[PDB]
């Protein structure tokens, strides 16, 4: 006996009963006589164009690959649902939070960042935990991460950052000089480099990690009052990382550890779950926060702004076809239904654009027409038409201009954005010096126990050692600024590695 | 009031009736509060990225167009059915002919040839008569023209021919020199040229012409008995052609004439139709025919090859959305169910490749998944997977390799290519002089009478006159070779023209 | 000897006198033996997949077409230069206006608006007049039209407007109901529609029409002193239009009359040219302007804001390959170099996005590298990399992240946007009631004379007659709001048309 | 200091020094003022669409990716030349072999097979060794592997084979059930499989393995005489393999072993090199020859058919930009200059279309225009035009149809292919019978020392051990079909692994 995972074709064969096999048809659905032998003139004669069976299937074969995700290319996903267990409708009128017991189906995808399609799960990298909510008011995409913060606070540097986190332009090899020259030049990353290199840097499976909407969002009650929030979905299976030693081990043993684990979990009736919380911040409060409540490289102290439960997140139906249901998955941060809105978070703002952007290029213009991405729990009706690979009925003969005197789709004013005032010059305001240590300090000596406080200091030096010298100093100079003992312990390890 | 075509919107609304307007949603199903004004800071302030309602709409509009067909770009389509009136089973096994009274859903697209998207319907040009049968053995595409022949017999010149017939590479204008140099350099074009400048060069609408398969085909009955044939779908609305003066009027008065005539013909229950006949030929009498039976520039004499009736072609349904149903329609000559096979027709052999090849580019790798293209009357099952914009289940979780031992789609010895023997050197045999006059001569003298010959000559002359002298004399010669007088007449009008 | 355009292939010959024909090769440079005959087994044998030559060509022929422009699909282009003849440096620091007697290469494309690629040139429709300036600070695209205003003033209506301007989704025909239902419901269009149906609605080719920026832009000088402006480039060939009667003739006679006219003019050394002026308005006057200064449906009286000579545009060179240098041509209003900026014009704003966006689809991610679109007069150095069909060296092995301590490109502080203050609530402000008749009323009464008013209403009435009765009522009512006489005239004609 | 690959940026900044850094600009060439801070209204305000600096960069980043090769995604590349050392003149007229000492530029890409973009270098899997010769008669693409045979013999089985070597349709993990089920059912693989698990199954870098043309080819001399040859190029740095435990750790130690290895070799002046040899066999000999001389699972023995030397392949140049030069590199087997022609090898013939076909997909219609793919040591002249992303001048104003009377490119009768008379029926002949054991035996005993045999058997077991029992059964059957002790040794190793 084998595991569910490896027993895939197994179960399929049985579940196919004793019903004869279907017929191998061409793409056009024409019956195929023999597809195991080309069409030739003579036993040793040349290939005839006439073998269209060959062309038909070969042709398709030549185009199965589509561009992989720019970032977060490696991962897996499953389906399940969300169910309300609290009433926060006093905070947001989002139909998804209707009443208690309210269930909305979902799709989830876990993933790393820097690695490519061939990469392995078991490595030190942040993680992607995206949630798609098929609500009655369209789809809501909570494209979150296993962290409440990020390395940078302005989108304009994200590409550059990701660049530094991947291969060298010429060599095509990972490069420390790149990694650390960047981080070192931008301390705002401190807070996050601290989490990545902490024990959390490498979880164990996707099931033993927490989620974070990260950014500061906006909730609008069915009364127009708005308030800021933060999304958190802590694991119920409890945290659980992996020994550096084991990581690199599993790495080459089963580079897809995360996949099968998460997969067998569901196959073996052991469905993973997370608990949804949110922190609330009135506009009054925000005006008070000692920091930028919108800074992505900052958190909200749990004590000052406590979490409120709202619901359960359950995954219990593994995909039936990986390509179709997971690869093709598209999550658009901009996909926020009535009740939730973005904040002036200079990083969340940019994400409003880029995601649907790339999706147009990675998948295609009508990518929202792909099953997995189709908002089937709603009714898409508008004035958009055509485009490549246009399935559906393209909305039939319905009037295609608005406004029209022919009863075509009208807009519901009730779903209007929330009104806020703004005053100030249009400029490129500097966010580089918006405190990149304080919050980090209270992490080192407070959240981290002397036990793991040192571990982190090891993980870093072991990677920082590979960078040039001038680089290593700046880095230390930064850690030092968080805490002298920080850059002191590190500089130690480095000096030794240095012989 | 006015024609049904012009009453489209009026009707669509009256169908709405009691139903109320649908809510205006984004591509993501999110309702919009006001799709008529932008989100800006202040009434005279900047536009914000935050307006994802705009970007959602704008971004789609920007991606509405797909490449138009490289030829036959202008056209119109309709849906109807096929009806078996005669048992021809003793010739072919195609299940579409399975039994008299059998109806097979068909789709059809009419079109011109050279003109682009916005060209006029009423202009001299061959006419496209593509027919699609959704059978249980997959789809059969009978991509015919309104001519039984063509200007050339080697697919290798098709690109060149179309280039000569389209715009000048630098001025972008129509070029008579290009048109005539090519023609004058390839007399094998004379047959189809004659037919082209004849009263049939411009029919009155799409309902007033016949549909031909042109190429010789192959039919194999339930006993595996091979036979050659030709398809003919003669119009039941009678052959009506349009004068040169009126075609010129409509050219600007109504460039979409054919589209309108057709829509309305059906919108008023005036379903046009065509009787589908076919002629048969033996490999014996084939080796006996005085010409290459697969030469696209020739016809099988009626006297020797009487037409055999098969069934009817009724068009009784208009498209509901032109883009999804007509624009995206794709016909591949290679889609022939068991019972219909190609022939050594050089030209035919070429089309076996070109159609799906161009479809993979104009529409996309997965174009067969387009509703209008999907062979629904049949169920597709094979090992091809993925590819961009993959709808449906991607065959869910069935084995993607063949052979296998888990019960998945299989062969069909029943549907195997009819085997024919061939022999001979393998080279690029020259077909430039396989009689390019004989059948034209009989046309020009016995098929036409003095008034038609008169017109035919001015028609040719009125266009040729704009080509360079040397191309003129060049062209004359070819004509005289079909007949001294044929040439002399055109010559006459030429000098007058040169005046 | 005919007009130059007709003798293209003739001169190409002459051009390379003695020079001998080059060897015919495949796309791979492999020389071809015989491009006129297909390689088959025996003179009447099947086609061999081994005939790569054929397959090489056919595959290319099969993908020659790219999506046509979403709007302004039918056009013509040329190249020339822009010479500075007046000092306006006190207004803008743009290097293009840098000094008296300075010439900058420019590219231009003329066009219609709603017609597809096959469409005719001489049809009532605004006319695009896009100019690309290859300047030192990158390219500057002044994407004007032949009118200084437009039909709408908020980008959200554009897709809707265009849709109503094209073909019925189901019939694929032009629908006057669609056209007038829209216009009737959006009275802000009166001005344009009034200009459109006037005499200028159909110029005598491209050479006899003015060009305009339409929008208001902001000009910035060396001390950072800004001012709002308008760009006008008047034809030196003098205004000249076509009678509704001619155009209809030309429509079928020479659908490419504009293309042919412009080409030949240049080909014969009769270079056309426009004089570029600018209208200036300080930030103070804007505050007290009787209308919204960024309202595309309004003009700046010549009386209060005089025109100022800037320089001249001269077209002296025709394209060599239309597809290469014209069809691929791409203009982005976003291409504004230091010294030239946008205004809050809602319409202009949405444009900053849609052009590049649509270009990424029509042409491709790297369309800026196509020769005609490359800023060859400036040096592109940035942190952008990869993408399909990537040419040049991809910036070689240069550091691909910013910031970095390795001497890669750096931003220039002197090229910072002119800051401006804004303050207001963030929301969708309504711009419908913004006076839609004042300026129109002036045009009807003062700008036109009795002769003209007569034609205008004739032209309108001639088209409007086809719209449903209730729609005609609506629109007539709108014209009345402009002027009682205006409505009666049309109404009169209508009554007539209605027998 | 550290290796050359590590000091990449170091050297770049080194040679770049003594210069001022370039100004950062937009794709359009406009200098950016600050690329680190987005444009907003007020320090805590929203992001404006006005920020085209942002959209430009991000939009591009959103499009950096393109689909990876359907197979062989993971690979390294370099450039060098081919030096003729010997005269095989009396075999191929091919200019590349013209004289002794003749230099011809080349490009090479080494790669694994079933692994995706993120996969590791040092794994058991065949190795891809492709070489592109830029010759004056166009490019010659010798697409070889690090072995002279291959699992299958009919193209039709290939896509299916590949599916088994990749991930499961639903679970997405490497699956030995499909791997082995396929191989078991298909015993012709026996040869390669043995080689696959041999000591060579994992080379120590790309520098210590041999290249193989694999298929039988055809050479033609100045006097129309052709023969059937083979291509063998042996490493000069010697065949050095990697242990199963060595490669296993290298897996996570440094998954980019090949890359680093090859980059540094070339970087330090230690250019690798190979010697090209050609086996030969006359058409007569081909006849008398035992089994099928075009069977890809069979080989020619140096015994009866000796290895004739032709020249040297030296690599002395690294890529400057990996994406532009290696990723975009496309090799088409169908690219064969005069003197070299395909052979009846089904598998081969199938590759004749599959390669350019997928290139048009993965790279684009105009891929032969990407610098490194262009046949630059030749001169492209033909009648192909347009297509997306068209560089150059699209052949300028030259006539675009053939034949023509305006002195455009003419074909070369001298380049006509070799005419090989062919006869025989026409149908899908069986191939599963060609002795899948003879040659195989002369390996397990002759070309393989006892020691290797030991671990070889151990390898197959180490993998197969995870396959369904029934699978193993059949698996051994074939092995024993080779020779008893073979399957026996395995069969023993089996039951043990089953605890
Ligand atoms: C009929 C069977 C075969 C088919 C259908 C086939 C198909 C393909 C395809 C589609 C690719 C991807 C091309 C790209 O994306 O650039 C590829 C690449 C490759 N194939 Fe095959 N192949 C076959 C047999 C073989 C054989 C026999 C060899 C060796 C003689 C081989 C060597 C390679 C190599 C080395 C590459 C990588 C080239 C590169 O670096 O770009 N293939 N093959």
């Amino acid at each position: 006996n084998r595991d569910p995972a490896s027993d895939q074709m197994k179960h399929w064969k049985e579940q196919r009963a004793a019903q004869k096999p279907d017929v191998l048809t061409t793409g056009g659905g024409n019956p195929v006589g023999d597809k195991l032998n080309s069409l030739t003139v003579g036993p040793r004669g040349p290939l005839l164009v006439q073998d269209v069976v060959f062309t038909d299937e070969m042709a398709h074969f030549d185009r199965e690959r589509i561009p992989e995700r720019v970032v977060h290319a490696k991962g897996a996903g499953a389906f399940g649902y969300f169910e309300v267990t609290h009433d926060i409708t006093r905070y947001s009128k989002a139909k998804v939070f209707e009443h208690i017991g309210k269930r909305t189906p979902i799709a989830v995808r876990f993933s790393t960042v820097a690695g490519e399609s061939g990469s392995a799960d078991t490595v030190r990298d942040p993680r992607g935990f995206a949630v798609k909510f098929y609500t009655e008011d369209g789809n809501w995409d909570l494209v979150g991460n296993n962290t409440p913060i990020f390395f940078i606070r302005d989108a304009l540097l994200f590409p550059s950052f990701i660049h530094s986190q991947k291969r060298n332009p010429q060599t095509h090899l990972k490069d420390p000089d790149m990694v650390w020259d960047f981080w070192s030049l931008r301390p705002e990353s401190l807070h996050q480099v601290s989490f990545l290199f902490s024990d959390r840097g490498i979880p164990d499976g996707h099931r033993h990690m927490d989620g974070y909407g990260s950014h500061t969002f906006k909730l609008v009650n069915a009364d127009g009052e708005a308030v800021y929030c933060k999304f958190h979905y802590k694991t119920d299976q409890g945290i659980k990382n992996l020994s550096v030693e084991d990581a690199a081990r599993l790495a080459h043993e089963d580079p897809d550890y995360g996949l099968r684990d998460l997969f067998n979990a569901i196959a073996t009736g052991n469905y993973p779950s997370w608990t949804l919380y949110i922190q609330v911040m009135t506009f009054s409060e925000a005006e008070i926060f000692p920091f930028n409540p919108f800074d992505l490289t900052k958190v909200w102290p749990h004590g000052d702004y406590p979490l409120i439960p709202v619901g359960k997140l359950v995954l219990n139906r593994n995909p039936v076809n990986y390509f179709a249901e997971v690869e093709q998955l598209a999550f658009d941060p901009s996909n926020m239904p009535p009740g939730i809105e973005p904040s002036p978070d200079k990083m969340l703002q940019g994400r409003l654009f880029a995601y649907p952007d790339t999706h147009r290029h990675r998948l295609g213009p009508n990518y929202l027409q792909i099953p997995v991405n189709c908002p089937y729990r709603a009714r898409v009706a508008n004035y958009q038409r055509d485009g490549p690979m246009c399935m559906m009925d393209n909305q039939g003969g319905a009037p295609n201009y608005y406004p029209n005197s022919f009863s075509a789709p009208e807009h519901q004013p009730s779903a209007l954005e929330h009104r806020t005032h703004f005053s100030g010059d249009v400029q490129r305001f500097n966010s580089a010096n918006d405190d990149n240590v304080t919050q980090v300090r209270t992490f080192y000596l407070k959240v981290l126990n002397e036990e793991q406080r040192k571990r982190l200091c090891e993980n870093i030096a072991g990677h920082l050692k590979d960078a040039q010298l001038f680089i290593q100093k700046k880095a230390v100079k930064n850690f030092s600024d968080v805490h002298p003992e920080y850059g002191s312990r590190i500089q130690a390890l480095l000096d030794k590695y240095n012989e």
